[PDB]
């Protein structure tokens, strides 16, 4: 009885990872394809705690 | 003056094949990601010359 009890949680678990992974496999192939930067990192400048933070 | 002649079509060209395997790549991770399947080939029962053909 605990054993088709997990078991039955145990599926939907997995089914849902499959399809969480996937779409994030379908934005990774998207963000090599088009947003992939070749340029160094960039600090960003900006107003903060007692004076400005880079 | 053959070299720079030469030159001035040389690169086009390979600016043109720049641009030629971009669009290779471009479509190779469109085909990837979203198309690729994992069923095995199957074969096209289509009429041809001297009856059906498969």
């Amino acid at each position: 009885q605990y054993r088709k009890e997990l078991g039955a949680q145990l599926h939907q678990l997995v089914l849902n990872s499959a399809r969480e992974k996937r779409d994030m496999e379908q934005r990774h192939v998207l963000l090599k394809q088009k947003e992939l930067g070749g340029e160094e990192p960039e600090p960003s400048l900006r107003e903060g705690p007692g004076g400005l933070v880079m």
